């Protein structure tokens, strides 16, 4: 009984009347019912939703990030949209607002006064406080940051602030008695109205707060024009350049509620029903969106237009987005252990052999190189959108998936060159030239052919991968039409994919017959290597991969028992002409050719992460003075850990540091064509946020 009524936390007693009326109204019109439970304070809120007593409540970004940690963990369900209908927006811009007279620039602030809408709130002190921190002059822990807030300005309201213990901090604020310099409306220089109100009293010398505002508060533009920004580019302008002149670019309050049971769904349900019914100017006996006279933002902000509603996968850290959740973390850090974590480069393991590879290295980069992990490559993928990670190897299938969600690539694994030259000494500038996908079937099944491979037994190194996947698939479905992928072929072995589908069928887990279907190594069958042992093995009648992986898996190059027999002679290709051609005449007989495996990485990172890699591969890498004497980059046994076995070197990308410049306009068209059929929940996530 999930759907019974929802419990909407408020903070306020004007917010529990609003709410009441809310309450009524949605009956009065026969809609999805809504309840009001009062508390004081947006973490008493967050509080009373963690543990049962309240579904959902409308915090901004600062208390997402609270609501986000244990033990609440919850998450945004909702976003505010802003802006206008034809143009609306799920973010919004803190600004410093000034009185226009003055001659003061942002980085001259020292000894004036300050408003802010509270502290912890995104545009009154995230913000301002992150972008004033050089001039700041913490020595960080364990002295609050409020403390040097003190001595900074010679006095602000900073509504939440401890009064007692940070004075200055709260003798701007208008409060009366004990309500001086409260988290509430109780307080009337609380929140982007009471701070702006601080700075018009005169009060203050700056106000923090949001490019509404102003706009929202003063009716008479005469009186908007007597207002001016400060950038921080040290210059002053007017209050309507806040696209070019503003602190940070932040995204939307929130709706929150849990994660596991939170009723998502009829969360969802109220609000575009409240939305379509008492949303802008929709009835005038009720509106969502609007609040009594002395009152402002109570529930949802005012002159809010609607909700857009979040994707499943995305949590409070990938809402908050890489630049603001790192940033304010970063305020309970001294300067050089900020310091610290951008000099070292975190790599994200895939899989416990991995880790286990990444750890040892670990331990042999002299502070540069740590790990972290995930179990899947799109769950890496997102720990780098968080920043608790950095970089990592990936298959150009996963580029394209990092590149939609603003990754980028910055090295690109480089193999043996086409006969080219040597172990080569310039192979850190050599081009990438792309590897080879192929087909690959056994020599006895005489009838195999490309014409005839639909509906028999399929192995691939893994959904969304270059060769296992994107180039048959992409083939096979350019004939048809059909996005029923998994009627392709009879069974498979396709990693990634739904363990109950036959997709899975031939999938076999690990050593002890678990994890089956895992896009892992733990998955005996999963990547290059599993793909062909999922061959050799008789397990499907065709192995999706490139042509080295078998040159490399026979004639006892693994000494590996599945493999310690095979002969290269016992193979061949599939040629698109219907031909079956020797593995050793690949060049002839392929699929499609490849962009290599490439390094991917933040924005941030790109200069850091190139140094350390460089250097990296100076000592372990094939030519590396530690390798093979201490540790190899690019060896684990045909088992390709973190990188392919066969990289010579990481080698510069000669100006494709954009995935759809390194992957190329056709296989950027081909994929995005396949991904018609069905997206993933990153893949949605993402293009939640890029808007
Ligand atoms: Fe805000
Ligand atoms: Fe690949």
């Amino acid at each position: 009984g999930r759907r019974r009524s929802v419990q909407w936390c408020t903070v306020s007693q004007p917010e529990a009347t609003k709410c009441f009326q809310w309450q009524r109204n949605m009956r009065k019109v026969r809609g999805p019912p809504v309840s009001c439970i009062k508390r004081d304070s947006p973490i008493q809120c967050i509080q009373a939703i963690a543990e049962n007593r309240a579904d959902a409540v409308t915090l901004d970004g600062g208390f997402i990030y609270e609501a986000g940690l244990a033990p609440y963990k919850l998450r945004p369900v909702a976003a505010e949209v802003y802006g206008t209908e034809r143009q609306p927006r799920t973010h919004y811009y803190a600004v410093a607002v000034v009185k226009k007279g003055g001659s003061f620039q942002l980085n001259e602030l020292q000894g004036l006064k300050s408003c802010h809408t509270g502290l912890r709130r995104t545009a009154g002190w995230n913000v301002p406080i992150g972008t004033l921190r050089p001039f700041l002059n913490w020595t960080g822990p364990p002295e609050p940051i409020e403390a040097a807030v003190a001595r900074f300005f010679s006095a602000s309201c900073v509504p939440g602030a401890d009064k007692g213990q940070f004075p200055n901090l709260c003798r701007l604020c208008a409060g009366t008695g004990e309500n001086k310099c409260a988290f509430s409306s109780q307080e009337p220089y609380f929140s982007y109205s009471g701070a702006f109100k601080c700075l018009r009293d005169g009060a203050g010398d700056v106000a923090f707060i949001r490019e509404s505002t102003v706009f929202e508060d003063l009716s008479d533009e005469a009186e908007r024009d007597e207002y001016e920004l400060l950038c921080p580019d040290n210059t002053r302008k007017p209050v309507d350049k806040f696209k070019d002149c503003h602190l940070a670019r932040v995204p939307s309050h929130a709706v929150v509620a849990r994660s596991v049971n939170g009723k998502e769904d009829a969360i969802w349900n109220l609000l575009r029903q409240a939305q379509e019914k008492f949303g802008k100017d929709k009835s005038p006996k009720f509106q969502l969106f609007g609040s009594p006279s002395g009152q402002k933002d109570l529930l949802f902000k005012d002159s809010a237009i609607g909700f857009s509603r979040v994707p499943p996968r995305i949590d409070s850290g990938l809402y908050l987005g890489s630049g603001y959740f790192t940033a304010i973390q970063n305020l309970r850090k001294s300067e050089e252990e900020v310091a610290a974590r951008r000099a070292r480069v975190v790599w994200c393991a895939v899989g416990e052999q991995e880790l286990r590879k990444c750890n040892q290295w670990s331990g042999l980069s002299e502070g540069s190189v740590t790990c972290s992990s995930a179990s899947t490559t799109e769950d890496c993928i997102a720990l780098v959108l968080k920043g608790e990670a950095d970089a990592m190897s990936l298959d150009g299938g996963y580029v394209y998936t990092a590149g939609k969600c603003g990754l980028v690539p910055v090295l690109a694994e480089n193999y043996k060159s086409q006969q080219s030259s040597d172990p080569d000494p310039n192979c850190v500038d050599r081009p990438v030239e792309g590897y080879l996908a192929v087909a690959v079937v056994r020599r006895s099944d005489t009838s195999l052919t490309w014409n005839s491979v639909k509906g028999k037994k399929s192995c691939h190194t893994a959904v969304d991968r270059t060769a296992g996947w994107n180039i048959p698939m992409g083939l096979l479905f350019n004939q048809t039409g059909s996005c029923k992928f998994d009627e392709y072929f009879s069974q498979s072995c396709a990693p990634g994919s739904d363990p109950r589908s036959n997709l899975c069928a031939l999938c076999i887990g690990d050593e002890q017959g678990e994890n089956k279907c895992v896009p892992n190594s733990n998955e005996r069958y999963y990547g290059y290597t599993g793909a062909f042992r999922c061959l050799a093995e008789n397990a499907g009648d065709v192995a999706f991969v490139k042509d080295v992986t078998v040159l490399q898996n026979t004639d006892g190059n693994n000494n590996e028992a599945w493999a310690k027999d095979l002969k290269l002679a016992d193979f061949a290709l599939l040629c698109l002409d219907g031909k079956r051609k020797p593995v050793t005449e690949a060049r002839s007989c392929h699929l499609a050719m490849a962009p290599n495996h490439a390094v991917v990485s933040r924005m941030d990172k790109v200069e850091r992460l190139k140094q350390v890699l460089l250097h990296q591969q100076a000592k372990f890498g094939r030519n590396g003075s530690d390798c093979p004497d201490k540790f190899c980059l690019f060896q684990s046994e045909t088992k390709n850990l973190l990188f392919n076995d066969n990289t010579e070197c990481l080698a510069r990308l000669h100006g494709k540091t954009t995935y759809e410049k390194y992957l190329g306009p056709q296989y950027v068209a081909g994929i995005t064509n396949l991904k018609k059929c069905s997206t993933s929940p990153l893949l949605e996530a993402c293009e939640f946020l890029r808007k």
